[PDB]
């Protein structure tokens, strides 16, 4: 199980918001740690991904670049999953000191996000999903999203992403229908990103007004790559159009 190996050697540990859970919540007080929770999150998806076979192939712009719209995703479905795992996908597992209930859900403003993210998380159960398909799947999901014109080197980028299918179609093994069943799923992930991605971008644009905060490495990627997303210059790649 070698490349079982480096996903598992490679995978982050707990990351906490910062967030103070004795004063009450607050629109301000729930979406600035997130903010928070985001760029730490974003950190170590960084590191994660410059472990990853293959990953340091690509040019380092490419790097940077699918980083960053990979990014909202893949922090989504490792979310999913911590949900999953810790708390039966009752509430969502932001964090230990962010855990989501109904009624932060509706105070975070987020509430048509936070259902579908909740919903993922019940997949993950719905279909039995092992700890090592979920390793995959999540490594899968940093080729999951360019912009439309390629990249600096694309062809190093599809035999890159050409085999952590392989990998995924691996561990699996109607092994047909099981794979179906994982790639509906990872399709799944691009709506809720795309949401959360609107939502980001509204919340920065208004944000001076509102009296959250945005750490600096945030507002950037929010400002500068997700409009690419939300413009459909950079959009994702599916496995069933669409
Ligand atoms: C930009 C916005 C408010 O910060 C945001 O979506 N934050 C955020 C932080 C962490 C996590 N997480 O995966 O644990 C997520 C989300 F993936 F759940 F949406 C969003």
């Amino acid at each position: 199980p070698i490349f079982l190996n480096v996903l598992e050697a490679i995978e982050p540990g707990v990351v906490c918001a910062g967030h103070d859970n004795n004063q009450p919540d607050s629109f301000a007080a729930l979406l600035s740690s997130l903010n928070e929770l985001g760029e730490r999150q974003l950190v170590h998806v960084v590191k994660w991904a410059k472990a990853l076979p293959g990953f340091r192939n690509l040019h380092v712009d490419d790097q940077m670049a699918v980083i960053q719209y990979s990014w909202m995703g893949l922090m989504v479905f490792a979310m999913g999953w911590r949900s999953f795992t810790n708390v039966n996908s009752a509430m969502l597992y932001f964090a230990p000191d962010l855990v989501f209930n109904e009624y932060r859900m509706h105070k975070s403003r987020m509430y048509s996000q936070c259902v579908r993210m909740r919903h993922l998380s019940q997949e993950f159960g719905w279909l039995q999903i092992t700890p090592q398909e979920f390793l995959c799947m999540k490594a899968l999901l940093l080729f999951s999203i360019i912009p439309v014109d390629g990249l600096k080197n694309q062809k190093f980028f599809d035999e890159l992403r050409m085999n952590y299918i392989k990998e995924l179609d691996r561990i699996i093994a109607s092994c047909s229908r099981r794979f179906y069943q994982l790639t509906k799923l990872l399709d799944s992930v691009q709506p809720i990103a795309r949401e959360l991605h609107q939502f980001a971008f509204d919340l920065l644009i208004k944000s001076h007004m509102v009296s959250v905060d945005f750490p600096e490495m945030m507002a950037e990627i929010i400002s500068v790559q997700v409009p690419k997303i939300l413009s459909g210059k950079v959009k994702p790649i599916y496995f069933h159009t669409q």
